[PDB]
């Protein structure tokens, strides 16, 4: 009997569903899949993106930057919730063909970096090609372009890395205060006593409170169920959309359902 | 219609059919696969490891060092032919099991970094856990563990990077010249005119009369097949190997008729 | 008028200035100089180094691992403190050397891959030769080496990667658990809303705490004076030493004193 | 006896001396120091820089940038000719500072992100801020802004890395074929059986006829003194400037006479 075949990371159609870029508010679009978030925010001088979704999304990203006046070249900069296959999957071929930089914390600096291998619970079960990012950002730090202020939140625990990134746009006339917070998820994740990750627990319970203290008019997560938005349906996307808070509260009943599993088993 | 799945990098069955240590010299041994050589060479003051095929071989390969008396930690060095997904393979997880060093050249080392990815002809499409060269190698450069000296012989053109290596090992009493030289195959390549490798022809061209120049009692090749060796017959399996000579007027003769192929249609 | 020269970091003498081995327990040696800390710690199945102090000191470390039995191919593992010119210098060509691999977290290891340029406080002040880190560690992982476990602790503030490491040693007989805290000093630095920090201070606060809870019957720290070690008297060397409590106690005094001073200032 | 402080890389005045902005051709400006060439290239497209000098001349370049209506972030793209500290000092900061992408070769790559440490032959005696390639060029192969094509030549011997870059600008109407040819110089290497760097000898000649076969109507060096330019008397800068013919010939005449004087002594 042979060793065997290495396997593919494969995920739900939805995930890979290309949609045409949905307005978020004046400046801020969702241009990725129906079900992964990918940001557009188009400023005075540049854009920034905030995500890409799967390694194969690259294309579609630009079409969809394209659709909106932005030629890859006017791409400056890329953020990240964190440094898994889904979220940052296109970054590396995104980096070679616009030229923009990439700013994260060190935690997602160094994942990234490996392609996510050795994931401290996936192990390498789950790769992507690797990228480099160009600026190390520190929790609280602020990134500007064309004006606009990234404000980087560190929520620790689906990753080390895990970042809130938080941005004021505008609706026609009013401010809006917009929230992009990490998953808050914990797939198959060994909670307590984990070797890798000794104080997970810990680290996963503050990142709750700071959810809950986020400048939050509008919430969007990087799957857009964990927010409920649909983005299906156009101008309805975000009607059913969570706050912070009640985003924060439900990922901790989850996370405290699956510790007493944990504990029990 | 959606984006499509990521699609496995899957070999044939007998890439992953694990062998016991096939003894080649006093000091070296095959402990790959039947169809993927990976040598080890135990000496005084620890081991080396040439090449490690594929991602899913590590366990195997530190078990068969164990069956050499070799435990992790006594590995010493890793060197590579060539750092694609079927020979790097498993290099970052091996590191960080052994503490080993990684020696490769400067094409070797960026390669190796990115885990595979941006290849010059696959693209994205095979890939590997990235890893690091701990020591970078120059062209005829001497590499020495425990008194063996491996000298590296650059022959660009499978890979930018590929690399061949001699040494000399013993057969019980007589000196025998190992020379452990890097695929010469272009496998789907665009030979001709190819703005990622202008001067590819050029480089393979070179390369079969470094091969053919090589100190070489004793050829040997990352699949084995390409030299005539069948690991599957223990002390028959070099009987039939190729020369060196052979072995780069055959791959000579090979990548001609390819190019001539090419330039037909 | 032509720009500036570039201008060398120059220290004070002392710490310059070589020092033979100093047993600190009974598998525990001060290495370093009169004035710069390095911890051998030699287990049975190889040796550990924390911190490494100058790039200048590679070659005295060497010599004083060989006075203790030490050859360089036996260190297995180098640990830091914080990833500055004057504790990290040395740790490129310590690898290089002897095949050791750096254990460091995230912060520690983007800086020290940068050589300590584009440092938060010093700009490209004070560099050295850059070196990657082979492991992450994060916060409470326990690396083990020759069944001596080390912990680490994270301390950010005098870097964000700052770090102490615990283990315990004997002292004839009885254990006695060490305590290789990092510095908590903020030479120049701007506290008070420093765009590159802007959580700095609560850092500096939570780390003073971090301290004083570290299983602690022994303090030594990058800087002897710091934990009021005199390494120049030998068996004495230790006599004065500052508890845990006490050396996070005068460390937080003089950082609200300089936070009172810049607020005043 | 303390061990020895570290010491500054000192250079010659001119070396540091500014100059405004020196046109050589109709897109192509000296905007370095009298003793230091820094190319910029300014397209429809955003600009190009080859070169950029010591690490302290980051602010300088911006400066004439600016001069030249090239703001920061419309600097696209650096070329380097090898990645020495008085060439390629300031690339990590000017990255930082534009999102320029840094393209270069394998060696100058892994040169490069050690910030000059570990030379083959200054060791750490010279070295600046790190900074790593986002694209790596292959021999021959054609980087393309705005329109105009500079393609990379390799000239291996002063650095493995070293590179002649050429573009087609114009001069008012009639087309122009710039040179930008690396350093040929051995400055105390040991060029006969060097171990780092086994086959120098046969790099150097065979760049030697690199350079010849360069297209090549007006020659540019890094080193202004090298190929005869005088950048302090403008209009007459390129008067008595070599032919790349010229160069190569008084190079190898050089390199001869060293070798010879290595041979004997
Ligand atoms: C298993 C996932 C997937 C993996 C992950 O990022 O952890 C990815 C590697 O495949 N992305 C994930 C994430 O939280 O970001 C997870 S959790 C899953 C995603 N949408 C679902 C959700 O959020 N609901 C509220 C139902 C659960
Ligand atoms: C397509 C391959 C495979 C790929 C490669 O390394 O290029 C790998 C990525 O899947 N490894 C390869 C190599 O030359 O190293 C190639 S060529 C193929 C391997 N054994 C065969 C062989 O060498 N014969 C003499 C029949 C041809
Ligand atoms: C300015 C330093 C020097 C610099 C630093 O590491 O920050 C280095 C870059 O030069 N190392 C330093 C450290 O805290 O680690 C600092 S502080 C200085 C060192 N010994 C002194 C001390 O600790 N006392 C209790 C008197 C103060
Ligand atoms: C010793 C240098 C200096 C060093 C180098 O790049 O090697 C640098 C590290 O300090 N740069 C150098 C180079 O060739 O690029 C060298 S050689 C020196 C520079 N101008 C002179 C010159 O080229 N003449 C024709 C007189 C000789
Ligand atoms: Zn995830
Ligand atoms: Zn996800
Ligand atoms: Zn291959
Ligand atoms: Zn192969
Ligand atoms: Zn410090
Ligand atoms: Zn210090
Ligand atoms: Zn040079
Ligand atoms: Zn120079």
């Amino acid at each position: 009997a042979p060793l065997p075949q290495l396997r593919a990371y494969t995920v739900d159609a939805s995930w890979l569903q290309p949609m045409a870029p949905l307005q978020v508010a004046d400046h801020t679009w969702q241009i990725g899949t129906e079900d992964l978030t990918a940001l557009l925010v188009q400023t005075a001088e540049g854009a920034v993106l905030l995500d890409g979704g799967m390694p194969q999304m690259a294309g579609h990203l630009l079409d969809n930057m394209k659709l909106r006046g932005v030629a890859p070249q006017d791409l400056r900069l890329i953020l990240l919730s964190h440094a898994h296959a889904d979220h940052a999957g296109p970054v590396a071929e995104l980096k070679r063909r616009t030229g923009a930089h990439v700013a994260a914390n060190a935690e997602t600096a160094v994942l990234l970096a490996r392609g996510g291998s050795n994931d401290l619970h996936f192990g390498d079960g789950i790769t992507y090609p690797p990228a480099s990012a160009d600026r190390i950002i520190m929790d609280g730090e602020v990134v500007t372009v064309g004006g606009i202020a990234f404000t980087a939140h560190f929520m620790p625990g689906h990753t080390p890395g895990s970042t809130a990134w938080t941005w004021t746009d505008t609706r026609d006339g009013k401010p809006v205060r917009i929230a992009y917070a990490d998953s808050l998820s914990a797939p198959g994740y060994q909670l307590k006593g984990n070797p890798r990750y000794p104080r997970l627990i810990e680290d996963y319970k503050r990142s709750f409170a700071t959810v809950r203290a986020l400048p939050c008019d509008l919430l969007l997560t990087p799957h857009p169920g964990a927010s409920n938005w649909n983005y299906a349906v156009g101008s309805k996307a975000s009607a059913e959309a969570l706050t912070c808070n009640a985003y924060a509260d439900a990922a901790e009943k989850k996370f405290d359902a699956q510790l007493a599993r944990e504990t029990a088993g």
